[PDB]
């Protein structure tokens, strides 16, 4: 019976993680969690799971929870109180943005294994986080589909025997379009009404392939890979999630339909597996699987993520921050779709690279590109 | 540094294993081996490799070898002395037929890991072999693409968390032929040693592999599945109880499994062209058609029934393939001969090793 902490429990992944806990009261206990401003959700979680400590973003909201619980904290410190809570066995960091960076580091220092649902953490601070995890002897477990897949291919294997790792990609919303059709695509072409659904930024990143770019960067640090060991391939059906070729030329692959709960539960159970009630993949129904060569002239954003790996240092911090700014301009109809990549490329070209930047320089650089004039 | 024993070193498989050893002198050591009448080859191997003990089939060829002497034994007992040699680390059973059955059981009782280069051992006697190996904490690796795939999917995993295991199959040389077209198949058509070739066209080979997997991974019959996969790139899949699916992929190949068996559970470098999924472009999957591939269905019947039934399956298939090769019966008569002998068999529930040998000898030697 292991104690789970959830940072950012009211977001989409946090809620799926709570469902996993609810579906296995025999194996998991929610010992601690945080929310931003969704106090009603914190209330329902407290009554159902009786965590031992809970954090909110605003000091002002602590009084709302006092009638329900004896130990409420708030603010930037409250994330640390929760992430370093001494009864935690595993800390799921499903915070979005740079905010989850500090709490992860302090959790590692306290000796807690981390489940990362936060893509920024290893994109902007991959070296920093992984060296810290190795020094303190904790595991960084992915709860993302491609990294979960790679993680399962390497279970029981010696990392030194890896020849290379291939991440699959759908091709995104616009995969069917000609490169010239891409000169005329509108945000409407990617999203019918932005306010209907969640995941708008993520849809854009998948259409530009920045999403796969970020996953290449994370994989490089998560599994301590050389840059020329990390490959991609276009895979229309997204049934095969990743492949690993070993030095004997044997290739392991992880396959599945897209249930986002499976990697969450795997992170909670690793190295065990427990039952998950869900339909099984049926390859006879799938019938065919397609593969074709990644085209980096078309998906230039993925090319930029490899550039940020080659250059290293603070360059992936710039890539992530400017991508966030550019996708938001795109969503609010200020720039064309192809202007996303020119904006990123222009900012990358002018950036003066910093070392090996520290945690506070990473935050500085992140804030600068988010808030500068364009 | 691993001490390798080879039973049946004279055949192609034996020769392949010796190549593996010769190419990795830092990894392996040919410590003991077995030959059955090719004394010439056995001298060469003694010349090159420093074997400590050798067995020959005839008590009569023992003299020709003691000038070249390593310690030499012979006959049925010789196999057991090689198989259970104390310095053995892992024994490659490449004996063709029933003669490999008792040497492996006593190797298991001596605490030795087994590589099986023939499907007979676990088809006729999977129950017995696995029970022993379980009691003695011993690895059992069939030198086979599909089983090497499954073993790799299980790296770092719990066999108890298996939901399903799926074996893939191309469909064989006649996959694009209709059951009506099979009426006019010929030996020449089908040859494109020789018995193993027919078993692939007929799908008996995947049938045998289904039977081995059941016992190897201690699976219930509904947990062992097959699919038709034309490109033979995915070699097997394992679904776990969380519904995650692991698969092993590659170009179809045979140099890799012996080497895999020798290094298991380690991997070492192998120089061959890498799988290129961009060039393959497409992977196809279809439901397995048991009315087209009746030999596969017979394998499953033998599992459901259990006991001596798989012994009969294997024996009659060998007789039938050989009579097809000698042009006494049609390609389709293979499946009919198997069916009838199966339908008439009176099954023995938990046969001893001795009863397995009698049943196999009976169906091999009776007239039809």
């Amino acid at each position: 019976m292991k104690n789970i902490a959830i940072l950012g429990a009211s977001g989409s992944i946090g809620q799926q993680a709570i469902d996993v806990i609810a579906r296995h009261p025999e194996s998991f206990n929610l010992i601690s969690f945080t929310v931003g401003k969704n106090i009603e959700f914190a209330i329902e979680v407290i009554e159902k799971f009786k965590p031992e400590i809970v954090s909110v973003q605003d000091e002002a909201d602590v009084e709302r929870l006092k009638p329900y619980h004896s130990n409420i904290v708030s603010g930037r410190q409250g994330l640390i109180d929760v992430s370093t809570y001494e009864k935690n066995d595993l800390v799921l960091n499903a915070l979005l943005g740079s905010v989850g960076l500090e709490p992860t580091m302090k959790a590692i220092e306290a000796g807690k294994n981390i489940a990362l649902a936060n893509k920024e953490t290893l994109v902007v601070a991959g070296k920093l986080v992984m060296t810290h995890a190795k020094r303190y002897g904790v595991d960084i477990l992915p709860v993302d589909s491609e990294h979960a897949a790679i993680f399962q291919c390497l279970n029981g294997e010696d990392m030194h025997k890896i020849k290379n790792v291939t991440i699959t990609a759908s091709g995104g919303s616009f995969r069917e379009l000609t490169r010239e059709q891409l000169e005329h695509v509108t945000v409407g072409d990617a999203l019918n009404h932005p306010n209907w659904s969640m995941g708008n930024k993520i849809t854009i990143d998948s259409a530009t392939m920045m999403n796969k770019g970020f996953e290449v960067i994370e994989a490089k640090w998560l599994f301590d890979l050389k840059i020329d060991q990390i490959k991609t391939i276009l895979h229309k059906e997204s049934i095969i999630h990743s492949l690993v070729e070993f030095v004997d030329t044997s290739v392991m692959a992880q396959l599945g339909t897209p249930d986002m709960r499976m990697p969450i539960q795997y992170a909670f159970t690793y190295p065990e597996r427990i039952e998950h009630r869900a339909p099984s993949l049926d390859l006879v129904q799938v019938a065919q699987l397609h593969f074709q060569e990644m085209d980096l002239d078309r998906y230039r954003c993925l090319k930029f993520a490899y550039d940020a790996l080659r250059i290293g240092g603070s360059m992936p911090v710039v890539l992530n921050a400017v991508n966030e700014v550019a996708v938001a301009k795109f969503l609010n109809h200020e720039i064309t779709f192809l202007e996303i990549e020119h904006m990123i490329e222009r900012e990358m070209s002018a950036h003066e690279v910093i070392p090996d930047p520290s945690l506070e320089e990473i935050l500085e650089i992140d804030h600068y590109y988010k808030t500068k004039s364009y």
